[PDB]
C-alpha cells in the first residue's frame, strides 16, 4: 500500500487486476497537508502519466474517482431511469471542468457529474444516459446547466462519499473549489473523471512528493479466471441453509459502498418472452428498495464479462417432481410470495417474486440476490447476518 | 494495534469475546492530531469495512461507540423508566444523523441519542423504548425533534464520556460538528452507533494512517465460557467476610464506568409471585440510588445469556434451623431491615431488603449486590474498599 | 508514582499506610489538559469510588484535597482560636458545595471551607469548631454565610496551595468555578473534601483516562509500626550538639 498512497484496485488475492465498468477510489493519507483550516496545496496525483484532482474531505483525507471512458458510456447507456442501476449521472467534455465543478479538468478524457438535465440542447447541454458503443465524449456543460437541474446526486455507482471541507477563511469548499459541496445529494460530488484505457494493458497511479514518488500499477483486462462459486456444504438435509459464496472481482462496481446484485435464473421458464438476466442495486445491503430493475442481459458482452457475469438455477434436475430447492426472504432481499393460494405452499420457488418489479422478476423466474461481504472485498454471498440463506432445501425433498 | 488505536474489548483473558449489549469504545491517541485549537481531519476508522464517526475530547484524544443493533433494541425494551437500567435513549435511522447530530451517519445501521419524545409522531420522531424481537429501524428524527425534548442525557450504558472540544475560531465542537456538546446530561454526547453484526463471527476494527494501517479482530459469541465465581476461604469461621468475586465478560455494559448489578437470590421464597431476577444500576459504586429496578428475567434468552447472568443463594441448606449466612449493608449498596422488630435480629436475612424497590425486593428475596473492580476490568466482587462484604457467617451458626 | 496521578500518601518507605487527620493532596500531571486559556473538561477523579472534584492551577496542573470526616471533626475541635492548630476551617454538608464553591459536592460525606461565622444560626450556617467524637455534618452553608465572612483562610492544616487559573474568556475560576479564587487568603481555596473511611481499610484513588486507568491504593491505619527516633552518634562530649531526627507519617499533617 505504500506509505501515503492508496488505490481500491490494490489487491493481493486478486493480483491487483481491475475490469469492466467500476470505480476506483485514490485516497492520498498524510500528515503534512492533513489540516482542514489552512490552504495547504493540492496533492499532485496523476494515472498513465495525466492529472488527477483530488478534493479533501473533513478526515482530512484526500480523494479522487476514475474509470475506463467506454465502460462508463456503455454501463451507462443500461440506466434508462435516473439515479437506479449503472448511473455515472451525465458526460460532460473536459473543457466543462471550470463552468461545471469550479476547477480545470481538462487533462482528462471526460467528467460524470450527478445531475439531470432540463433543457436537452445539442450543443451545450451534456449527453443524460451516455452511448451504446461508447467513443470520444463532445458536448459540453455550462455553469447554466447545474442551476437548471431538476434532481442532484444522480450517480449511484458511488453512494458512500466523505464530505467535503468546508469553506472557512482561506480555505474554499474541497479545499479546490467544488461550487456545491453537499456529498451524495449534490450536483458536483462525487464526480467521476473518465480516461481512455489499454484492454490488457498496466494502470499506473504516481503520487510525487518531496523525497520520492509513490506509485501502484494495475492490470486492464477481462477477471473470469478469478471469479468461482462455493459452496458450505457437500451432502445437504431436509430443511438445511444453502450458504452460496461467490468471488468476482468484476461485481464491486462501487469502491465505497456494499454492492448489491439480483439475477432472474429460472432455467425452466420457458415462456417465449422469458430470459436469463442479471439487475444491479434492486435492493441495498439493508434490504430496502435502492431503486428500479434494469436489463443487464445483452450488454454484458460490452462491459468485459467472459462467462462470468450470470446466475442460473435449477431446483428439480432429475424431474421427479419434488422440487429439491425453494428461495425465501433474508435481511438483505424482500421476497414476496405471490401465489398466497392454499393450494401451494413455501416449498413452491415459482410461488415467489418482487412485488415492485413485475414484469421480469415475477411469478416463476426465482429471483436470486448476492450482497457484498464488505464494502470493497469482491466477496458475495446468499447468507445474512442472522445467517439466513435465500436458497433452502424443500421439507419434503427426496 | 497498540500503537495509536485503542478498543474496549482487547483483553488477552477472554481472547478479545464480546457479546451481549455491552457498548464498545474505541480512542485514538496519536500526536499528529492531538492539537485542539487547529481543525485537524478526522481520523479514518471503520468497523467490519464501514466507517466510525469519532468525535475529538478535551483530552486531545479521539472517540466513538457502537453496540450490535439487535442487543441495542432488546435491552432497550426492558428499561421501561428513562434513564434507568440499560437505556440507549431513542433509536433514530441512519439519514436522521445531519439532522440530529449535525454530521452524517450514512454508514450505520442506526443511531442512539439521549433524548426523550415529547410528540410521539408515527415518522418524524423516533422510538423511545426499542422493540423486545428487534430489526430494521426505520423512523426518522429531526432537528425539531431534539429542540422538543424535555429532558436530556436518558443514555445509562454510557455514564462516564469526556467533554468534547469547545467551538473556537476555526474549530466546530467535538471538532466534526455536534449541535450541543455538554457531555452526559446533552442531548448529542454520548451516541452509539448501531452495527448489525454476526453471531460467531469475527469483527474488525481498523484506522487508515498514512505508513500502515492498525487492526483489532473481537468475536461476537456467548461468553459463558470464561465465567466463574471464586470464594476467599474454604472453611469459615463464626462471624467471617464471606468475599464473593464474580469474572463475567457480559456483565460490563459501560466501557466507561464501574458497572453495578443487583440479584434477588432467595432459591426457597416460594410464594407464586416470586421469582429469581436480575437487576441493572439499582445502586452506583458509590452506594447511591442511581435509578429504578428493571425485571430482566424473561429477557436475558434474547441477550445471549447462556446460564450465566443469575445468582442465587441457600442460606440454610441442610434445613437445620440456624441460618449460616446473612447478608448486611456496605459502601457500594443501601440496604435496610425492614423488619425491625425486637423478636428478630440481624441473623434473619429475610428481614433485609431495599427501602425504594419493595415490589421484587422487598421482605425475604435476600438482595445480593456485585461491583465491578475498575470501569472496563469485567471482574466484580461484593466486598467494599473497606473490606466489608454484603454476606456474612451468623454469630450463633453451627 | 504512575505516569500522570500523583497522591502524598505513596510512599514506598512507608508501605502507602495513612493515620490520623492527615491531609492528602491529589495532583493531575498531563500535557493532555496543561493548558490554561481553553475549556479543557475536569479529569475524572475519585476516591473509593466516590468524585473528587480538581481544580486547575497556574502551572497547568489539577488539585484536590481529602480527608477522613471523623479526624478531621475530632482534630478540629482542638483548635479552639482561628487558623491555629489543627483549625480545617468550618463543616458544610454537601448539598453546601454549589452555594458555597460554585460547583457541586453531592458525592462527599462533607466539606471543609477557610471562613469564619458572623451569624452563628442552628441551621443555615456551619459549625465552626467540630465535635469532639465526630459523626455525620447535617449543618448546610449556603451564598449569604460567604458574604458575611469576617475573616478568610482559617484553614491552617494546608498553607502552601497553588493558585486557581483564572477567568478568561470561556475559562472559569480554577476552570470548574470556584467563586473566590484568591489561594490561602480567600474563603475557597484551598478546601478539603470529607470522606468516610474504614480503620485497617483500604483507600483507592483512580484517574480514568483515554488509554487504561491509573490507580493508587492507601492504607488507613495506626502507623506507630514505621515510627522510630535515631541520634547521630554514640557517645557525646562535653559541648556537642545532640543532633536528633524523628520519622513518623502521623506528624505530616
Amino acid at each position: 500500500a505504500n506509505a501515503n498512497l492508496f488505490v481500491s484496485a490494490e489487491n493481493s488475492q486478486f493480483d491487483n487486476y481491475m475490469s469492466g465498468p467500476q470505480v476506483i477510489e485514490v485516497v492520498v493519507i498524510d500528515s503534512d497537508i492533513n489540516d482542514t483550516d489552512e490552504a495547504k496545496g493540492e496533492p499532485d496525483v496523476t494515472v498513465n502519466g495525466k492529472v488527477l484532482r483530488m478534493v479533501q474531505a473533513v478526515d482530512g483525507n484526500w480523494y479522487g474517482y476514475f474509470a475506463d471512458r467506454d465502460q462508463a458510456q456503455i454501463a451507462d447507456s443500461t440506466a434508462t431511469t435516473a439515479d437506479s442501476g449503472l448511473d455515472f449521472g451525465v458526460f460532460c467534455a473536459s473543457s466543462s471542468g471550470t463552468a461545471a465543478l469550479g476547477f480545470s479538468t481538462t487533462e482528462t478524457d471526460g467528467i460524470a457529474i450527478p445531475i439531470t438535465i432540463a433543457n436537452a440542447t445539442a450543443t451545450g447541454n451534456g449527453t443524460q444516459t451516455g452511448s451504446s458503443s461508447g467513443g470520444a465524449i463532445t458536448t459540453t456543460c455550462a455553469a447554466n446547466t447545474l442551476d437548471a437541474s431538476t434532481a442532484n446526486g444522480t450517480i449511484n455507482v458511488v453512494r458512500e462519499a466523505k464530505d467535503p471541507v468546508a469553506a472557512s477563511g482561506s480555505v474554499s469548499v474541497g479545499q479546490i473549489g467544488l461550487k456545491n459541496g453537499t456529498a451524495n445529494s449534490g450536483p458536483n460530488w462525487p464526480f467521476i473523471q473518465l480516461y481512455e484505457l489499454n484492454p490488457t494493458g498496466n494502470v499506473v497511479v504516481q503520487y510525487n512528493k518531496g523525497g520520492g514518488v509513490q506509485s501502484t500499477t494495475l492490470t486492464f483486462d477481462t477477471v473470469d479466471q478469478f471469479a468461482e462459486l462455493s459452496l458450505d456444504r457437500t451432502v445437504f438435509p431436509r430443511v438445511s441453509q444453502v450458504h452460496a459464496t461467490i468471488t468476482d472481482l468484476w461485481l464491486n462496481i462501487d469502491p465505497t459502498d456494499e454492492d448489491s446484485w439480483t439475477f432472474a435464473t429460472n432455467t425452466k421458464n420457458t415462456t417465449s418472452s422469458f430470459n436469463v438476466d442479471t439487475f444491479y442495486q434492486v435492493f441495498d445491503e439493508n434490504g430496502a428498495s435502492g431503486g428500479s430493475a434494469l436489463t443487464l442481459r445483452t450488454t454484458l458482452s460490452s462491459l468485459m464479462c467472459e462467462d462470468n457475469c450470470v446466475l442460473t438455477l435449477d431446483v428439480d434436475a432429475q424431474s421427479s417432481g419434488t422440487p429439491v430447492v425453494t428461495i425465501q426472504d433474508n435481511g438483505d432481499s424482500i421476497l414476496t410470495q405471490l401465489n398466497a393460494s392454499s393450494n401451494t405452499n413455501a416449498n413452491n420457488a415459482s410461488a415467489f417474486g418482487i412485488s415492485t418489479e413485475t414484469a421480469k422478476l415475477g411469478t416463476g423466474s426465482i429471483p436470486v440476490t448476492i450482497t457484498e461481504q464488505g464494502p470493497n472485498s469482491g466477496v458475495f454471498g446468499t447468507y445474512d447476518e442472522s445467517d439466513k440463506s435465500v436458497l433452502k432445501i424443500t421439507d419434503n425433498a427426496k
